[PDB]
C-alpha cells in the first residue's frame, strides 16, 4: 500500500462468491426440480399495488445484508409466473429445456458479446454451425443469416434488406425523393410487420394486406391484383411477407404459390416462419412449409416451439455474396480471417449469443429427439381436438393446421340460444372472466383474445414434452367447471 | 391407459436436472470462484480452423450422452474469452458482479418476457423501479422509458420517437412525400447512429456533423452553422445527438450550451450516454454530463461501467403523456387489472427480457453509494495509469482522459530516435497490432486498438472492474513494453 484516491481490493470476494451458490440451488430447488410438478400454482396472484407491498423494491443509498438479498431472490421466484409449470399454455412458448437452460447459465457467467472472433471465438463458430443447420432444413444450398432479439426484429432487419436490395441508394440518400415502397402480407400477419413498416419510414399506411380464405391462408390470385393496383397508383412494391405459422390460428401461407407470383415479378420474399418454422425439422410436418426454398429470407424463433429460451430467433438469407454485410455495414487489419467477424451484419453493436443454447439443445437431442418433439404436440394438440368435440359447451372454430387450438367456451345459461348479435355479445365476457379466475387459483393460464371479426375465444397451444394427455383432460375440466356456472 | 400417436410422457427427467445441477458447478469451479485469479490466461487462443476441429459442432440425427455434453461445457469455457479476468480491457465493460450474475441466474431459469403484468408482474415493477431511479440520477422530476437490446438500438429509438414527434403522421404515412430530414451529431459519435439513420429510411447523407474541439468536444458554435445551413438547403432539422462518453477518447459533448441551442429551433435533444452514463452515480464526476436534464431522451447502458452483465440498456424520455406508447402502438390483441403496468406497447419488440432486474439486484446489493465508490474507483484507476504512464518512456498519451477512456501509442526502442514525420507514423501503425497478436497468443493481456478520425492506430483502455488492482495497471505497462521492446 498504498496511493490516492486509496487503494487496495476492498471487496468482499468469498462472500459475493456465496450468493452465486446459494442463487444456484434455488434454481435447482425451488424451479428445475419443481419444474415438472403439475401440483404447483402456474402463478401467485398477486395486483400491482400489493405486490409492492411484498418485494421492497426501493433501491437506497445502502446496501441490503446477504439474508435480505436472498429473501428477495425466494420472492422473486415465489410471485413469478412459472412458464416451466406444464400447465401454462399462454403463450407461443412454454416448458423447460434442462440442456438449453445448461448452456444458459455458461452464457450469464461468460458475460460474452459476439462483435468479432477475437472475444467470442465459440460462440461466433456455433452460430456458424446452427445457422448452416437451419438453412438445410430450409432446403437452400447456401445461405448468410445471423441471430437477432426476437423475430419481430428478424422480420425489420429482412425489410430492410429487401429496400437495399431493391435501391441500395437508400442506405445513403434515404427516402426523401423516393417514390412510395409497398410491401404486401397477410391480415393474419403478426404486428411486428406493423412496428416495422414505420420504424423503417415506409408507414403502416403502405402495407396493402392481402385478403385470407377460410383458413386463415393468403390467397395469392389476390396478390396479384393488389401488384397491379399499387403499380397503377405510381407505387412501387418491392416486399411480400407470407406467414408460415400464424399467432392465433397458426395458419401456413402456401409459399410454393406465393413464391411463382413473387418471381412474375421481381420481389423478394420474406417467410415469417417464427412459430411454423420449427415444423421443418419433422419429416412429417415440414410439408406445411411447402415452397419455402423458394424465398429470399426466413425468419425462425427456435425459443418458442423447440423451447431453447429466451430470446432466439434467426434472420436467414438465400445470399452469399455479404448482402447482409453490403447492407448494414459501418465504422471501425491484422490479423486473422476477418471473415469470421459479424458486427457488421447487425444492426446491435452488442449481441448475446443466442444460437449457442440451442445448439446445446440440438447435440442433446439430435434432429431426430427435435422430430419427437414437435410430432408430439401436433398428437397431443390433436387428441384435445377429439376431446374438444366429445364435450358441449366447446366450439372450435376450425381444425387447427398447426398446435393452436382456438375453441370458445360456452357456458350452460348461453346453449339453446340464437346464434344473433345478442347472442356474441354475452359470449365475448366469457372467456376474459373465465381467465381471471384461473389466474387466482394458479392452476391454468390460455389466452383469450378477439380475432378478425371473431369475438372472444379461447387460443391453446400445446408445446413442452411434459404436457400428457391428462393435462389436456385437466383444461377442458377446468375451464368447464370456472364456466358452467355463468 | 397408453394409446396413439404414440404417448407417454418419456423424457427421463432426473439427467436433465443432473445436467442443470452439473453445469451449475462447473459455473463455480471453473468461472466464478476463478474470476479474480491474475495468474491465469485471459484467452485460450486457437484460430477458427483449430478450434473448429477441437469442438466438434456438427450437430447429428441423434444425440450424445452427457459425458461427452459435460465435456463440450468444459470445452466451450477453456477456450473462451475470460471477460471476468480482471486483466480484460479489451472493449467497455468486463468483470463479474456476484449479484447481477444471480440475478442473470434468476431470471435465466424462470425464463420470462415481459409482454404485461400478466406474465412478469415482478420485472415489471422493477423496470418501474430501475427507470424511475435512474430518471432522478438524470436530474428529470419524472418520465418514461423502456430497457432495449443494447444501447444501438436506443439510439435507433430515441431518433424514431423524434421523428414521430416531428410529424407523428409518418407512422402511417411515411416519408415518401416528406422533405429532407436531418440530425447533427459529433464525429465522435458511436457507429449505430449511422446504422439508425439507414434504417430509419432517412439515409447517411442527412447525417450532418458538427466538427469536435482538441478534447473531441462537439462545439455548439458550429451546431448552430449546420442548422441554419440545413434549413436554408430547404432541409428539415429534428434531432441533436451529443455524445456524454465516447467509445474511443471518454470525451463528452457540453450539454447546457448544445441545450440551448436545441431550443432556440425547437429540435429533441438525445443524449448518447451509454458509456458516460453511469458517471451521474458519482457525485464527483457527475458533472461531466452537466445540462442532461434538459435534453429530451438519454440512453445508459449499466452493462458497461456498472458490470450489470450483457445485454441492458436503457432509454429514458423526458414525457409523461405516453409519447412512447403514442409512437410505438399496434394495438393488435379489457379489464382485470390496471392495464397501465404492462410495456409491450413502448416498445419496438415484441417480445423482451427483463435486462433492467439484474441491475436492480446490484443497486439493491451495493446500494447508490456502493455504485458510486466503484465508479470513482476506476477514474482514479485511470489517473493512475496516466500518471505512471508519462514516468514511462515509449508511452505517448494522446491527451488527459475525460473519463476512463486512457488512450496511448507504444514507441518501440528503434523509433524513438526518429523525427515525427509520415514516415515515423507509418511504422508506429504496425505496433498496436503486432503487440497485440502476442498478448493474445500469450494470453496475459487483452485490451483494444484501434485508428481514429486520422490517428493511427493507438491503443485504448477501459478500467472498469472494480477487482482490478495497481498491480493490474503496473502489469499492463511492463507487459506492453516487454512485448513491443524488440519491435
Ligand atoms: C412470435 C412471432 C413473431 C415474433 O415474436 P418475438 O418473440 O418478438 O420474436 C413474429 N411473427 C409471428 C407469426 C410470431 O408467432
Ligand atoms: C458502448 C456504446 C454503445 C453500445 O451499443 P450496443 O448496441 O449496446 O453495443 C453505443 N454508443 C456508445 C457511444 C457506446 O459507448
Amino acid at each position: 500500500v498504498d496511493g490516492v484516491v486509496l487503494n487496495g481490493p476492498q471487496t468482499d470476494v468469498k462472500a459475493g462468491e456465496k450468493f452465486v451458490e446459494e442463487a444456484c440451488r434455488l434454481i435447482m430447488e425451488e424451479v428445475v426440480l419443481k419444474a415438472t410438478d403439475v401440483n404447483e400454482k402456474v402463478c401467485e396472484w398477486q395486483p400491482p399495488e400489493q405486490l409492492r407491498q411484498l418485494l421492497d423494491l426501493e433501491m437506497r443509498d445502502t446496501g441490503e445484508s446477504q439474508d435480505k438479498l436472498l429473501k428477495l431472490c425466494q420472492d422473486v421466484i415465489h410471485f413469478s409466473v412459472k412458464t416451466n409449470h406444464p400447465r401454462f399454455f399462454n403463450q407461443l412458448y412454454a416448458g423447460l429445456d434442462y440442456y438449453s437452460l445448461a448452456a444458459r447459465i455458461i452464457t450469464e457467467a461468460l458475460n460474452p458479446s459476439i462483435y468479432t472472433y477475437e472475444v467470442s471465438p465459440v460462440f461466433l463458430l456455433v452460430e456458424e454451425a446452427v445457422l448452416k443447420k437451419m438453412i438445410e432444413c430450409v432446403g437452400w444450398k447456401e445461405g448468410d443469416g445471423i441471430f437477432n432479439p426476437g423475430g419481430s426484429v428478424s422480420n425489420m432487419c429482412a425489410m430492410n434488406l429487401a429496400r437495399y436490395r431493391h435501391c441500395p441508394d437508400i442506405k445513403e440518400k434515404g427516402l426523401s425523393g423516393l417514390p412510395r415502397l409497398i410491401l404486401f402480407t397477410s391480415a393474419e400477419c403478426h404486428y411486428s410487420m406493423k412496428k416495422a413498416a414505420s420504424f423503417l419510414g415506409i408507414g403502416t399506411q403502405n402495407v396493402y394486406f392481402v385478403e385470407t380464405d377460410g383458413r386463415g391462408k393468403m390467397i395469392p390470385e389476390d396478390l396479384e391484383k393488389q401488384i397491379w393496383q399499387a403499380r397503377q397508383e405510381g407505387a412501387v412494391p418491392f416486399l411480400v411477407c407470407a406467414t408460415s405459422g400464424t399467432t392465433v390460428l397458426g395458419a401456413f401461407d402456401p409459399l410454393d404459390e406465393i413464391a411463382e407470383v413473387c418471381e412474375r415479378h421481381g420481389l423478394w420474399l420474406h417467410v415469417d416462419a417464427s412459430w411454423g418454422g420449427s415444423a421443418l425439422v419433422s419429416r412429417k410436418h415440414r410439408r406445411l412449409l411447402h415452397g419455402i426454398h423458394r424465398a429470399d429470407s426466413v425468419a425462425w424463433n427456435p425459443h418458442k416451439m423447440l423451447m431453447a429460451g429466451i430470446q432466439c430467433s434467426a434472420l436467414l438469407v438465400k445470399d452469399k455474396s455479404d448482402l447482409l454485410k453490403k447492407c448494414y455495414s459501418a465504422k471501425a487489419d491484422k490479423f486473422y480471417d476477418v471473415s469470421y467477424d459479424t458486427g457488421d451484419k447487425s444492426i446491435q453493436c452488442s449481441r448475446r449469443p443466442d444460437a449457442f443454447k440451442f445448439w446445446m439443445t440440438w447435440k442433446a437431442l439430435g434432429t431426430s429427439g427435435l422430430e419427437e418433439r414437435v410430432n408430439r404436440a401436433f398428437a397431443l394438440s390433436r387428441y384435445l381436438v377429439d376431446e374438444i368435440k366429445k364435450r358441449e359447451g366447446f366450439k372450435l372454430l376450425m381444425e387447427p393446421e398447426y398446435t393452436n387450438v382456438c375453441f370458445w367456451y360456452i357456458p350452460p345459461s348461453l346453449r339453446e340460444m340464437e346464434e344473433g348479435p345478442e347472442f356474441w355479445r354475452k359470449l365475448s365476457l366469457v372467456a376474459p372472466a373465465i381467465k381471471e379466475k384461473m389466474m387466482k387459483k394458479g392452476s391454468l393460464m390460455l389466452g383469450y383474445q378477439p380475432h378478425r371479426g371473431k369475438v372472444n375465444f379461447f387460443r391453446q397451444v400445446v408445446i413442452s414434452p411434459q404436457v400428457s394427455r391428462e393435462d389436456m383432460d385437466f383444461l377442458l375440466d377446468e375451464i368447464d367447471s370456472l364456466g358452467r356456472d355463468m
